[PDB]
């Protein structure tokens, strides 16, 4: 369909509007014929298809008199009706310029200068512009540009040809059309008879300039020098023109170009006059030894021998021309294959760019698109040399900023190394103040931060704008779900860091203090560190937010707390791999590969802890219990149970630090038994015992019992003494009256009632209780002793009100010995069992779908055959349901079944009265080859198969309940269980310092400045450590051996054919020379 | 065998930069010559 709206960029250069097609199309003009002056409004633009061509490039036939900015932005409407107004904008103008006529290259120059053009156009969105026509050099370029339209996807470089109407062959069939023509098809074989020079098909934009001659080369000079310095002057880029062969006519090119102050590239090896320029380049400027016998009558002898003028003063002309061309040696830049080399038509593309108008910071923009760091180190070096070090030091603000746009890590840390501080970031525009304080306290560096997420999420097909959009969360960010603050400043750090800290886990949150940004605290020592290290965090954040791999590693090199932070990116870009605003295909691979390098940093955080455990496990110890003060005081170990990593946590350095976290840190205790033997005689031990007066005994024994440990021995003796007292209970008989083991056994469960009910209301949250097994347990134990209770006092003197008590608390008496199994966790050697056993259980409900097909089967079926005469009732169904499961145990019942079948023969199945009841055997032998000797089996079988997978995995979960069964008794109450209420009365006392007295009174002890000096310059250093060798360990791979030595033996084999090509030059140099 | 083999293409390219260097040099003093 053609397009009746497109959007032309207004004068202010900030906005696009929309408008009709012939509305800003009748600003273009056309001539009807040369005696026209004014000429009619253009009525020939539109899309023209190529042969051989899946795209329709754009045409348009603009006058001789029009204005070359209303061309260009065209050409920016027809970019924003192609890409979207979001577009690329071009750092390049390549003004491809030379000979008109056919002129063949070497291959190896014109592959080199090929491949320069094409990677030049990939990097710096380059927009060529050439002669547009299909012969010599034009055709050239749109061959070299071709590769580029084919091996690159979304938005391609346009290759705009600029024409002359009248030479153009179909251009009477452009003007017979009613415009826009959508995909007219252009007939490059047709015969025209005033026309004989088509159009080149792999130009993707068309300026059909029209004076209104015939036949006429060289009218649409101007225009298109108008044209590109206009796109110059509009997208603010150097302009750099590319010289092959050429005439007399590009050497008057060359020299305009050189007195307008564009720089010009010479290919030397194209011939003609761009070898005539590169030999008066060569006497000019080189002073080598192949251009020390270059003179003025040589170079107006090749000018002869190449141009050949009619007369002697044309010659000299040409020879002045050539002279004047090349007077300026900035402004000549000549490109060699023998000289510069394979790989450095680029570079001289790079060089002609530093060499045009030349400010600092768009020199170092074109170098972080040109991706050469070595030349941006010199001219940087050159610049700090020559006392240019404010200036370089003004641009390296925006060229920071850039290289975090187009995401160049090298040159991020380039200008980091170059004296720039990280937290000196500034943004390109100015933020506009809101009248909340948390935006005014924001400083410079967050804006940029802010800045760079509104220009990541200004792309089309963002991942970041679908996270803000599926957020549901305010500006401050809370999630109650202004519009101007949530339009402009919907991507403030603040509400980033908010939902950041609620992709991380519910609880999880984050503290940044802005407050050592202020100039008053600039004389702090370590104030600039932790600036750093603030922003550093921040632009992290930021890395993991936009996805770049090696920023982020270079953000977390220089960052301080590397472990914490490795496992927060590593859980929150797991996390945000799996996520809903990522759905999408065209978020596809960065779904995909992300996820990759979530693991990358779950690998990289393993690592730096087994560098901790390379160097002190003392020291990593320290390391590990220090609380960060960024993430509201937390100990590292919590972060990686609230990450959920169960690699790190399967680490042995952690578990030798939850075993440190257990037994109060105290080495002397480690047994059980031990331990058992310190907690029944506390006197007769703990002076004896080891450490960690009557004060310092005292404070010993108050570490002995806030041990998670003594507090797990105390309610583990608790719940023994519980089970003992209550097996007494109910062994025994009851009373008529109540007895006083009643009373100590509703005291009891009322004190572990009122414990449960304070870790379920009070604690945690009623979904976060009821997710627990054993607080399942707990409540149905509960249950049952109170309705075992209940049965027991509604009658006291009733016999068989007893027997349903005492039946009632038989369950209390199951599950309370069963409930006595979940102390079996802390012990090495049982706790993989009960979670390969709780893993298990799917096979064991597996064989009971099985076997209950074969039970009820033969049990319906042999009680039925061996009673033929009888009246249904109960007792009918519990001979169904009884026997035949006593029969796959293993008691046979036989002698029973003999007696049940009324047979009387001395043979155990013989002389009975139904003749059919002697099958009651038979049945009973298919039985237990389908129990006793299939089902059984086949659970060994699935056992054996159950045990081999979920074994190491078994493992690593009982890793994460070590952990989570050391964090709930860190947390237990210090009192065992019947004493615990009573604990819940001192918790009452808290209470009393809660609200009506409110005299609590609590502190945080506050660790040593050089203790946390250390453990940050330890971090470092195992850090430096583990990356050089894991850097090393990744080049001895045997992967990368090999692709290195075949990158090896190809750059070999490049340097053979370069010294075989120069073998072959010396050898024809002195076959001449004879 | 293949760190052997990588650090023998090392020196073979270490050859043949020092190869070329040197034809480099009899060219140009063959450009001199002249
Ligand atoms: C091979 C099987 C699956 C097919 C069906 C066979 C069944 C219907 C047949 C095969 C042999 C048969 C038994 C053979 C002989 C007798 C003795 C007679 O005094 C009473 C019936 C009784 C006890 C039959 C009951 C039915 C019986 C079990
Ligand atoms: C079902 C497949 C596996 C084989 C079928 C075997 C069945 C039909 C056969 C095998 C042995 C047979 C029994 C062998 C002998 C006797 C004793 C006779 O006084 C009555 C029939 C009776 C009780 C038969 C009933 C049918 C019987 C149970
Ligand atoms: C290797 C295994 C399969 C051994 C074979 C077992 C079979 C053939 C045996 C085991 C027990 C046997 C039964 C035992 C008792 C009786 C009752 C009798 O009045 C008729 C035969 C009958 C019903 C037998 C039939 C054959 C029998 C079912």
């Amino acid at each position: 369909v053609a397009a009746k709206t497109l959007l032309i960029e207004n004068e202010d250069g900030k906005g696009s509007t929309r408008m009709e097609v012939q509305d800003f199309m009748k600003r273009f003009h056309m001539h009807a014929s040369e005696d026209d002056k004014t000429g009619s409004p253009s009525t020939a633009w539109g899309t023209l298809r190529f042969p051989t061509k899946e795209a329709t490039a754009p045409y348009l036939r603009l006058s001789v008199n029009d204005d070359p900015e209303d061309a260009l932005l065209f050409v920016k409407a027809m970019l924003a009706q192609k890409y979207g107004e979001t577009y690329d904008r071009p750092s390049l103008i390549l003004s491809v310029t030379g000979g008109a006529r056919n002129f063949t290259l070497p291959p190896r120059l014109e592959t080199a200068i090929a491949k320069g053009l094409r990677l030049a156009a990939q990097r710096t969105n380059a927009w060529v512009v050439t002669g547009g026509t299909n012969t010599g050099v034009m055709k050239l370029t749109g061959q070299i540009m071709e590769a580029l339209s084919k091996t690159q996807s979304h938005f391609i470089p346009p290759t705009i040809g600029i024409a002359t109407y009248g030479v153009i062959i179909g251009g009477d069939d452009m003007t017979r059309g009613e415009p826009p023509k959508i995909g007219l098809e252009y007939e490059m074989h047709k015969k025209d008879p005033p026309k004989t020079t088509p159009l080149d098909d792999n130009h993707n934009l068309f300026l059909l300039v029209d004076d209104g001659s015939t036949n006429k080369f060289g009218k649409e000079i101007k225009f298109r020098a108008a044209f590109e310095n206009a796109a110059g002057q509009a997208f603010a880029a150097p302009v750099v023109t590319i010289v092959v062969q050429g005439g007399p006519g590009t050497l008057g090119t060359a020299l305009q170009a050189v007195r307008q102050g564009t720089p010009i590239v010479v290919v030397d090896g194209s011939g003609l006059a761009a070898d005539v320029l590169a030999y008066a380049y060569n006497f000019m400027h080189n002073p080598l030894t192949r251009f020390k016998s270059y003179t003025i009558d040589d170079l107006r002898q090749k000018v002869a021998q190449t141009f050949n003028p009619k007369s002697s003063q044309q010659l000299t002309n040409l020879l002045d021309s050539a002279l004047e061309c090349v007077q300026d040696p900035n402004l000549v830049v000549v490109y060699s294959l023998q000289e510069s080399g394979i790989d450095e038509f680029d570079d001289c593309i790079l060089k002609a760019i530093f060499s045009s108008q030349g400010k600092l910071g768009n020199k170092l923009k074109q170098a972080m698109y040109f991706d050469q760091l070595d030349v941006a180190k010199r001219a940087l070096s050159e610049a700090s040399k020559n006392g240019q070090h404010n200036e370089i030091a003004a641009c390296i603000n925006d060229n920071l900023m850039a290289a975090m746009m187009h995401n160049k890590p090298h040159f991020v840390e380039l200008y980091l190394g170059f004296d720039a501080k990280i937290y000196e970031l500034k943004p390109s525009e100015e933020v506009a103040k809101t009248n909340i304080t948390a935006l005014d306290e924001l400083p410079s560096f967050a804006l940029a931060i802010e800045e760079l997420y509104k220009r990541e999420a200004k792309k089309p097909h963002s991942h970041v704008q679908r996270l803000v959009s599926l957020s549901n969360t305010d500006v401050l960010g809370r999630h109650y779900r202004g519009r101007d603050l949530a339009n402009t400043r919907a991507y403030n750090v603040l509400r980033m860091d908010q939902i950041f800290a609620r992709l991380v886990s519910k609880d999880f949150s984050v503290n940044r203090d802005f407050t050592i940004y202020d100039s008053k605290y600039d004389k702090v020592p370590g104030i600039q560190f932790r600036r750093t290290a603030q922003a550093s965090h921040m632009l992290f954040l930021w890395a993991i937010c936009l996805d770049r791999f090696r920023m982020a590693r270079h953000f977390w090199l220089i960052g301080d707390q590397s472990i914490i932070n490795a496992l927060v990116a590593s859980r929150i870009l797991e996390r945000l791999s799996t996520h809903r605003a990522l759905q999408g295909p065209h978020l596809a691979e960065e779904r995909a590969k992300m996820q990759h390098n979530a693991k990358k940093f779950e690998e990289l955080a393993v690592g730096v802890l087994g560098e901790c455990h390379g160097s002190d496990s003392h020291m990593a110890s320290e390391m590990l219990h220090s609380k960060n003060d960024m993430f509201n005081k937390k100990n590292a170990i919590n972060i990686a149970y609230d990450a959920k990593s169960l690699a790190f946590l399967s680490h042995p350095a952690t578990q030798s630090v939850i075993n440190a976290d257990w037994y109060g840190h105290l080495k002397s205790v480690t047994s059980f038994w031990a331990v058992l033997f310190a907690f029944f005689f506390p006197f007769f031990v703990l002076p004896f015992i080891n450490f960690s007066g009557a004060h310092r005994l005292r404070r010993k024994f108050a570490k002995f019992y806030s041990a998670p440990y003594t507090r797990f021995i105390s309610d583990l003796l608790s719940h023994f003494v519980l089970c003992v007292v209550t097996s007494y209970f109910v062994l025994d008989k009851l009373e008529d009256t109540i007895s006083a083991i009643e009373w100590i056994l509703l005291v009891w469960f009322v004190a572990l009632l009122l414990e449960e009910l304070r870790q379920m209301i009070f604690c945690d949250g009623i979904a976060e209780y009821i997710s627990d097994t054993w607080n399942r347990l707990d409540l149905i134990m509960i249950t049952l002793f109170f309705v075992g209770f209940f049965t027991h006092a509604s009658d006291p003197s009733n016999q068989d009100s007893k027997v349903v008590s005492k039946g009632i608390h038989a369950f209390l008496v199951v599950v309370l010995w069963l409930r006595f199994m979940r102390y079996y966790a802390l012990s090495k050697n049982l706790g993989p069992k009960l979670i390969m056993m709780m893993e298990m259980m799917k096979d064991v409900s597996t064989f009971v779908f099985l076997l209950l097909i074969f039970l009820i089967g033969y049990g319906v079926a042999a009680q039925s055959l061996l009673s033929p005469d009888e009246d249904f009732s109960s007792r009918t169904f519990i001979g169904v349901l009884f026997r035949p499961y006593f029969q796959i145990y293993g008691e046979l019942f036989l002698d029973d079944l003999n007696s049940e079948a009324n047979c009387l023969g001395d043979t155990p199945f013989t002389e009975c009265s139904r003749e059919t009841v002697r099958m009651v055997p038979f049945f009973l032998a298919v039985y237990i080859l389908g129990s006793n000797v299939l089902l059984v089996n086949l659970l060994i079988a699935m056992f054996n198969d159950t045990y081999m997978k979920v074994q190491e995995a078994a493992e690593d979960l009982w890793r994460k309940q070590n952990y989570e069964l050391c964090a709930e008794y860190k947390d237990r109450p210090f009192l065992p269980a019947p004493f615990i209420l009573l604990a819940h009365v001192h918790m009452l006392f808290m209470r009393l310092l809660r609200l009506c007295g409110v005299h609590t009174q609590e502190h945080e002890k506050i660790q040593d400045d050089e203790t946390k000096r250390k453990i940050t310059t330890f971090e470092e250093l195992n850090t430096d450590k583990f990356l050089r060798r894991w850097e090393r360990e990744r080049q001895e791979m045997l992967e990368a051996r090999v692709k290195m030595t075949n990158d090896n033996v190809v750059q070999a084999m490049g340097m053979m054919d370069q010294l075989l090509e120069h073998m072959i030059s010396f050898r024809f140099s002195l076959d001449q020379q004879a």
